């Protein structure tokens, strides 16, 4: 368990110079008692968003930069950043997943696109960094440079090994990469490979059955970009490339799994045709499944909960859009590994105003999260955070996990192109229920556009350093430690009415012009 | 009665494979208490508007299009869909009233007009759509064509049966029809009708004492337009016409008397004057009776309640407007069939302002709506419905059905032209009390302008799949159900603060724009 | 379709040349949108009419007989500074709403 303001202070005390006070209580010291604990901010009835409270400040002991940031996802997967890319198809296709996985959080990719669409951004995104490369594209010594180029075009990769029958069933004869084609001029659809290849006796490789590590250190003192690796009949049986180990040193809270691929989510309906796309994106190695829809709790996602978890039994579910404890129970009880919560939040959202149905997101955040962690599951926050304070509410109140979409819409990752709209720089964002994408075929989102913030992995650390800070003047040295703090009542609340919303931002300037942050 | 989330659930796990529960209760299961009752809700003593508050999720288990919107208007009026157009001239006349009894709702025709054109586009509501057209327009053979055409032009009918003495109780001796006038030149008021008619040894006719659907199918295998009913000495007692089985095909919905004619409301004062107004709209057919006042718990109103009921003792009775239990009960009491509720809400009223009298709307229909079911009388929740969700909401909230003003204006059915004001098409729509039509004579509304909508045939339907979405992500069947759910206490509300309504909408976006339905 | 973007009706209209719907691709068209305006079978009655009023006021019996006062100098112009454009418009009202044509 976490250790109290009072303990923390106590204990600084006893490592200077500055009795029966022990005997008194010991350990639970004097704190005069000011604000309200979360259960006596949300017992009043009212529905509560992010701004319409503040977190009162603490005890500091610890720099910023100490505070461990690490999450719960799921039951079973862990993030070391509380922060997921929102399956919407203008924030999350592959370039985007593979940018929030570097930063430490993951993204799950949007299903407005066909199941082999979505299998191979999935595939994408597993790709990206690599252990063992398995799979890597062969070519056979019949080939030609036109092949090496085109090869190169169609999936990126200039480090090709040639073996003789042109895949890894068979011996190794040479390699090809970018500086022995790079050269060549125009004459290129013509020349066999077996001219161009450095060839198997030149080669610098490893015996099968060494560790990653093993071959990482042969590869690494070689000073090669390749390390082949081959069975006792001088078979193919992997690869590994010094780009791996670059990205590695370049990207050090990487959410990675065992094979040191990219962690990887995606969306998939409650449909029939659902159960042939969810085959499609765990062939493509899916880690885990989000249910995506409105209202969660319906006889057809605890269907499909049921339907996966019999099927693919190691495979992770998130439950969909829940914003009531009556909800949730029958999802945790269906067996999902974690949920999604808010409802009618969201930046592009119109469902309270079309429905009549939603809930405050404080309120709902603080109620699902304080019955699902009864069953150990954690909780994501989706939807209506546009702001590093928001975020830290969010956790604060009791989300594992927050997911964002207008945040991180206009970055350079996020889907399609700028557009400049009205003298400003401008890219479309839309929501997936806004009939812009997909019997009167009612709307629920909106199609509305947002300021470019460049690329993920600059603001991404702006969001960390944000949450880090926020936590420091917290007295918080950890989530789980404010979490902690949040259930046992030493965290406290205030109340704001319009007023002290109105204060809390910036009053009667004239001109107002903030810069975010500086590097 | 109904069924409960928890019954629901556990029928639907009992339809799978996935003891002392029964034992312990039996049927109500555990739900975690998560919201306030509608008891809860408005014991705060604050006045609430559709705007304050929200409903929480259900449990969904069956698809949004089974949902029944069968709804009780008065105490023996049953509509289709909850659905009323308000009496205002800027609202219903004729062409609205025939539009939305149509798309299975009704119209009130207002009061600021003379009785004859009040009664005469009553009549026009009544007309058409017909079972046996008992009263049709026939000729004599000794008119010309001029004088059919002239008939065409003045009611709108081109199927004319031919008669000796030229009415409803004489030999038939042809029928004219457009096809038999059509070609014909300018030489119009010359020709006489024998010379074009298709005289009566040419005519499939139907003895008279047949039901509907025996003429309906004697019409049907004929393949003509019109089919005669005639009596043993041979003269005309009705025809009908193939027109309206097309009619009844195609609105499948529409709100229809037993003789297959759509029900039509209609406005009254409390004048003296208005006895007169009342005795010709009861010779038009009229269904219903509003009393149009701003404030009917009056001496007026109830003996105006006494006299129609004492004289017309079959006709329906709607009170004037009311917002408390106390002006219910005196209107109750003196006999009406529903009451219409609201005062101070509607779009272009100004009567809190000016009066100091009115209440917040949400409140009013509950506090209404809670008394009158003690009575077993209808409520209609009127003015201040902007969206959907406002809707279901005063469905929730226990109103049987919903009556607009500005939502039905600017459609192509409401009265008046568009006259394109500020570069936005922008058709009138004004109140009943407006001062621009009708001592000091001191104003209650305001005169404004509403944009274009196109056809209350494509506005309607959008209408009611918002309200069946609503009702899914409640968890209620039918709107009997989601009343039975706010009276028991299953269904659960939530407040809103400022902030709360701020985030359900859409948010910090640049550009913003939605498509409300795609067909 | 309509769309209803900012409480305005507002179908789309764009330009062909727009790089909306069609090496660095330089765009000539903008992708804007316009005002529900209704049937063209209402709208072109009301341009007809308003040219039929515009020859009657020059004297012209055609659109022939316009051209021809034209290429003959019968058919005078002036020209307009922009203050002469102002005064063509509408001026200092407060409020301003034209019913363009009623049947
Ligand atoms: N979280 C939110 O607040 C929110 C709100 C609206 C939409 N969305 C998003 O919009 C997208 C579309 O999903 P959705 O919200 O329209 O819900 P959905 O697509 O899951 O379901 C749409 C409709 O079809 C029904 N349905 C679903 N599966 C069915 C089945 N097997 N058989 C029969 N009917 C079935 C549902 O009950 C609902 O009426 C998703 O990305 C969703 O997350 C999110
Ligand atoms: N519901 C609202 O909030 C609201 C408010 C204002 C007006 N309106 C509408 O505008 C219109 C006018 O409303 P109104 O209340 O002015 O109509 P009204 O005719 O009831 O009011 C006429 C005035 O004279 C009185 N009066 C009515 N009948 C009388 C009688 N027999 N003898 C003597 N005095 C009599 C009334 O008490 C009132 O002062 C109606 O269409 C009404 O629905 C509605
Ligand atoms: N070839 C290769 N080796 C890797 C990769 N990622 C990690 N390793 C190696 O596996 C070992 C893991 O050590 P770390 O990199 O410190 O820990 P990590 O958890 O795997 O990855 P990070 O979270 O990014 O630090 C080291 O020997 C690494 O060089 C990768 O993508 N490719
Ligand atoms: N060469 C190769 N790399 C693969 C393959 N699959 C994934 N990769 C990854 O792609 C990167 C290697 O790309 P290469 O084309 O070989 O070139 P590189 O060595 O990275 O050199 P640069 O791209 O110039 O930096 C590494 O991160 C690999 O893990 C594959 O089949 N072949
Ligand atoms: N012909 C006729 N129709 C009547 C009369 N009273 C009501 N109607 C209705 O008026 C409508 C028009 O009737 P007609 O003019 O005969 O033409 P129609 O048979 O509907 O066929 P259309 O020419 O396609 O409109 C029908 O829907 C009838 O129900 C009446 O006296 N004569
Ligand atoms: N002539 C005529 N027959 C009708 C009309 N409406 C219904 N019918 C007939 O009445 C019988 C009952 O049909 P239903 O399907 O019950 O029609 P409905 O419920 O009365 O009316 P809808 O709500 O319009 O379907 C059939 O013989 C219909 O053809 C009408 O306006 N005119
Ligand atoms: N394991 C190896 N043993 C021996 N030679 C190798 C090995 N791997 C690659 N080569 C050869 O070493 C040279 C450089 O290979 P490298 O992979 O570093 O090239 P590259 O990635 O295209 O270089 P660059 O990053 O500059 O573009 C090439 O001629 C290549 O064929
Ligand atoms: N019951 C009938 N028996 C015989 N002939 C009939 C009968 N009813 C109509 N006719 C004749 O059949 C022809 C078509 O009549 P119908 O009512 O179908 O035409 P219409 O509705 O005016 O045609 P349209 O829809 O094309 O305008 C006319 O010559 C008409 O006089
Ligand atoms: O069209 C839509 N209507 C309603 N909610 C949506 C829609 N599309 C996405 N959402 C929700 O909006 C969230 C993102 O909200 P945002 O971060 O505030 O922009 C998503 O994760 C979804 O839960
Ligand atoms: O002039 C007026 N003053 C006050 N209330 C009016 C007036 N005319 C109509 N109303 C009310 O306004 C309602 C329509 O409100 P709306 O749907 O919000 O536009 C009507 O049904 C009447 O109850």
């Amino acid at each position: 368990g976490h250790e109290t303001a009072a303990q923390r202070y106590s204990a600084r005390l006893l490592q200077a110079g500055y009795m029966a006070d022990y005997l008194i209580s010991g350990g639970t010291g004097y704190v005069p008692e000011d604000g309200l604990t979360a259960q006596q901010l949300f017992a009043s009835a009212d529905g509560l968003t992010y701004n319409d409270f503040l977190i009162l400040p603490g005890f500091i002991d610890f720099i910023a930069d100490e505070v461990d940031l690490t999450s719960a996802l799921t039951r079973k997967i862990t993030l070391k950043t509380p922060l997921i890319s929102s399956p919407m198809d203008t924030v999350t296709e592959a370039d985007m997943a593979i940018a929030m996985a570097l930063m430490g959080g993951i993204g799950f990719i949007h299903h407005n696109c066909t199941p082999e669409f979505q299998a191979n951004e999935v595939r994408k995104v597993k790709k990206f960094e690599q252990g063992f490369i398995t799979d890597p594209v062969v070519l056979s010594p019949s080939h030609t440079v036109g092949d090496v180029l085109e090869a190169k075009m169609r999936h990126g990769f200039s480090g090709i090994p040639i073996t003789e029958t042109g895949t890894m069933g068979s011996k190794l004869v040479g390699i090809v990469t970018s500086r022995d084609i790079d050269f060549l001029a125009e004459k290129d659809h013509t020349t066999l490979l077996s001219e161009v290849m450095t060839p198997r006796i030149e080669l610098v490789v490893a015996p099968a059955g060494v560790t990653l590590k093993e071959a990482n250190e042969i590869l690494q003192r070689s000073k090669k970009g390749k390390l082949p690796i081959v069975n006792d009949c001088d078979e193919l049986v992997a690869i590994i490339a010094r780009t791996d180990l670059k990205k590695n040193r370049d990207y050090p809270l990487a959410s990675k799994d065992s094979q040191k691929q990219l962690l990887c989510g995606a969306a998939v309906g409650t449909r029939e045709d659902d159960k042939y796309r969810l085959d499609l994106l765990t062939q493509a190695g899916v880690d885990v499944i989000v249910l995506d829809s409105s209202q969660g709790n319906s006889v057809y996602q605890i269907a499909m909960v049921h339907y996966i978890k019999q099927k693919y039994p190691h495979l992770q579910v998130i439950g969909g859009n829940v914003v009531t404890a009556a909800q949730a129970k029958n999802l945790i009880d269906a067996g999902v590994d974690g949920l999604r919560v808010g409802m009618g939040c969201g930046s592009i959202c119109i469902t309270q105003e079309v429905m009549a149905c939603g809930r405050p997101q404080g309120t709902a955040v603080y109620k699902v999260a304080e019955y699902a962690r009864r069953f150990g599951v954690p909780i994501i926050a989706d939807g209506g955070i546009q702001t590093v304070g928001h975020v830290v509410k969010a956790l604060a109140l009791g989300a594992s996990t927050v997911m964002m979409g207008s945040l991180l819409a206009a970055t350079t990752e996020a889907p399609g192109e700028y557009f400049f709209s009205d003298g400003v720089r401008l890219k479309k964002y839309r929501g997936m229920g806004s009939l812009d994408a997909m019997k009167v075929k009612i709307a629920q989102g909106v199609s509305g556009s947002i300021q470019d913030k460049g690329s993920i992995q600059k603001f991404v650390p702006y969001l960390i350093a944000g949450i880090q800070h926020g936590c420091q003047d917290i007295g918080a040295r950890s989530l789980s430690v404010l979490r902690s703090m949040m259930y046992s009542g030493e965290l406290k609340f205030e109340k704001r009415t319009m007023s002290a919303q109105i204060e809390g931002g910036v009053h009667g300037l004239h001109s107002y012009t903030f810069l975010p942050f500086t590097k």
